Order: C-alpha cells, then structure tokens, then sequence
C-alpha cells in the first residue's frame, strides 16, 4: 500500500537535504525521522510519500472551537497516515489521536557555559546573578507557568520579572545568548536540542538532568490499523541497535544537513 | 474498568532504591514495611484512582524470564498470568518478549545499559573498551544487560560481546553488588556493564567510580498488568500527568540522592 506520512522541518529529525540537482519527492529530505520511516516501511513492505505539513505547525487545540491544526490535523482529516517528526506525545494530544511506542526521550534540562558549579536547576533557583530563560510561547515555559511545585513557581516569578525580558523568539536565539553571555545567561528546553548544541559548540554543556520526562512518538489517527504492527517494529529496531546508530548518525557525523 | 474502592495486589522485588525494607525499631507490617521509589509511585497512582492494594515480594524472588524450551515463565511475569496479582511496579525493564505475555504501562522511568569504571583514566567510551584487551569488562550472567550484547548487531557492541564470552576467567558476576566490587577492587583492570541508573545509585555513593560514557542502548521500565487488563489505561493516563509535571523527576532526586536505604 501507499501511505502518506506528515512531518515538519526540524534539525536533525527533518531537514533539506543540499543538492546542486534539484530533488523531488521523498528526496527532499533528509534526518533521523526520514531514515526512521524508511526503516519501518523495509519492515512492513510499503509506500509512502513525505509531505511537510502545509500550515507549518505541530498541532494545538483551538480551546474554544475545538478544532486541531498542523500535523494532527492532517492525520484528522484523512489526509495523513502518520505523523512523524519530534512530537511531543501529551495527554492532550492522546484525546484526539494515537502514538506509537516511542523512538526518542528526553525532558526539559539547562544549556549553559561549561566548568562552574552550577549542578541543577535548584543551584539557579537559589541564586540572583545568572539570568535565566526559555523559548517564548513554547513548552518549556508553560512547564514553569502551570507548575504548582515551589520550587518551579519561584523560577516562574523569577522569570517573569527579569527585564530585560529572559525570553527568546526562537531557540536559537537563547543558545546563542548563552553562547556570548560568560556565564550571565542559561537556557531552558529540550535535552535532546541540548544534545545537538553541545556537540557542536565546545564551549557547551547541559546542566543538571531531565526536569520532565516525555517522549517523541509517531501519531496516527485514532484505530489506525498500522499502529501496533509499527510498535513491534520500532521494539525490534530498538534492540538490535538501529536506532542507536541512527541517532549516533544525526547528533553527532553529519555535522549538518 | 472503574477502581474506586478496589484492593488490588500489587507484586514486586527487593531492589535499591525501588523497594527496601523500612528500618524501624518495632517490626513493621503491610505495606509499611517497604519503602522506596516504587512504594511512593504505587501510593501515588492509588490516590489518584481510589483503589486500594497490598504489596507482596514475588515468592520465587525472579523478574520474569521465559524458559524456551518448556514455555514457561516465572517471576513477576508469572505472577500476573495466574492472576495471582493485579500489577507488578518494580525495576522491571519492558522488552519486546515479555510484551508478548504480559501488557506494561506508560514507563515511569527510562535507561540505557552503560559503563562503571573508575574515575580519571583515558578510556572515553565503550568504542575504547572494545578496541583493547588488557582491561576487562563484564555484566551480570543472564540478565538484561547481557542480553543486549548478545541481540546488537552493532560491530562494536557484537566484538564486545564475543571479547566477554570468550574471556577467562569468566568476566560475569552473579549480582550487580558484585560487579561493583570487581570494579572497585580492579583498580582499572575491570569494568562493568550495567543499567544506567544503577550507575548513577552507586556512584552517588562511591565517589572513587563514574559512569564512562552515554547510553548503549535505550530501554524502560513500566508497571505490567495481566495482558488486557482493564486498569492500564487508567494508569497511563496518571503516569503520563506525573511526567508532565516533574513528579517523576523529584522522586527520582530523593530516592538517589536524598535517602540513604
Ligand atoms: C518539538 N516539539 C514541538 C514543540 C514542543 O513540544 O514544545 C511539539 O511537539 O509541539
Ligand atoms: C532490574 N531489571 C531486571 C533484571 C535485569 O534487567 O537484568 C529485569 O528487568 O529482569
């Protein structure tokens, strides 16, 4: 059978692939994602065509229309088979679509400057100097927002009132604030964008271990007849090492892409 | 379906931090005489639902391995087939056999197998270890750490794995305790290969040892029910409101870090 399969650009999982001939089709791309699904589809015997997702969002619930955008809409709407990409798997987004085993971890951790003693969050949130902040609107801040658990709460407070403004439009605005800053800046968000910054600036190093735990997953409309024959397969990749290599393969040998 | 004002039984295993014996000066009885990681995650999730429940240790003291040749299971797995308990919350790791008999939660934790050495010497990784002979590296007989070894079809982690098969004398422990002693003892002549929160336990603990390197490979633990078990989605969704707030986190700082046994 033939599938379509959404995804978003997003280094290292999805990204252009440069090529002085123009490409086409499944081409295009490149990533761990790209060679994740090609992997599944060897296993399983069938076709499929990547398709960035047209609106260019992940998918977030419209709280007083009810309806979905971005990935989860396509897989909604009968226009995607799949979703693969680095979605976060939430209890939100379980509501309205499926997601398969796993095929990535990670949890929200502190980009900062290598050698100072600097060990955890609490180590910031005990402390005045260091400035700290987070992508603006994303998710690492609403950990911080919606947290009932003090130790949060007085980061959130402490978060909010800095000025200038702690939050950054981007994440690669708040890697390179960290970056330049000698000390004077830290950076909240996902361990593994962590990863990918510190093996590739030296000066780098995430502080301190995973505040959350979450996962990336592939998403698939509710009773997809394909998501339990893609658990066994993403279980079997996992332990003979597949998606080891793949990893090792996309955050630490190509560089880019 | 519904779990208020429900007893469950609720089976798992004397493994640090997860599920200790309490000390106390009067013996203890039900479930006060444990604590640990585990102990907290089950009263957390049974407040949650509203149920109540009873831990019990596995009688066979065993996790669950499958004998090929006869089919059988023993352990916790076999606990939960013969609906001799409504769940198993322990270190017991989710792997595509036991998926097979068994069903597992949302996991509540994720690892990898990685390296016990000690600390300060020019060995990076575990590429380091494979490609030498004079250090020797081991892991527990049997368990799941072996088993990764023996099922990598990575070169590395395949040469790895006939180097240990082949070694004399034999470069398998027993336990964990005694891998961690071999280390210790070893002084850089033995490493040993483990679960990476066991490294962590041990080296929060003995501050002559580190963890070389990352993860080798990835794996998780999660709470198993008899497969089809009308609870488990219940309790996904609870784990998954733990992770998303951190909760999981904390408990893991204070059962590795703040509490000692
Ligand atoms: C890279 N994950 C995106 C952003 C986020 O979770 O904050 C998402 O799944 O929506
Ligand atoms: C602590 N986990 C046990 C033992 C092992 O993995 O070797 C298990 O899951 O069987």
């Amino acid at each position: 059978k033939t599938l379509v399969v959404t995804t978003i650009l997003s280094n290292p999982y999805c990204m252009r692939k440069e090529s002085a001939i123009p490409l086409s089709g499944n081409d295009q791309f490149e990533g761990y994602a790209v060679d994740l699904i090609h992997e599944i589809s060897k296993s399983l015997g069938f076709n499929y065509k990547i398709q960035l997702v047209p609106d260019g969002s992940y998918g977030s619930l419209n709280k007083l229309t009810g309806e979905w955008n971005g990935m989860i809409r396509e897989l909604l709407e009968q226009r995607a088979d799949l979703a693969i990409a680095d979605l976060t798997i939430t209890f939100e987004r379980e509501q309205a679509v499926d997601f398969t085993t796993p095929f990535m971890n990670l949890g929200v951790s502190i980009l900062y400057r290598k050698g100072t003693p600097i060990e955890s969050a609490e180590d910031l949130a005990k402390q005045t100097r260091i400035k700290y902040g987070a992508l603006k609107g994303g998710s690492t801040a609403a950990f911080f927002r919606d947290s009932k658990i003090s130790t949060y709460q007085r980061m959130w407070s402490f978060m909010e009132s800095a000025r200038p403004s702690v939050f950054t439009a981007s994440n690669g605005e708040g890697v390179e604030r960290v970056a330049k800053g000698k000390g004077s800046y830290a950076f909240l968000m996902e361990s593994t964008s962590i990863e990918y910054v510190t093996e590739r600036n030296c000066e780098l190093t995430q502080v301190g271990g995973m505040l959350d735990t979450k996962s990336y997953g592939i998403a698939t409309p509710p009773n997809s007849p394909y998501r339990t024959a893609i658990n066994s397969v993403i279980l079997k990749l996992q332990e003979e090492g597949k998606l080891h290599i793949l990893k090792t393969k996309w955050w630490k040998e190509k560089r880019g892409g």
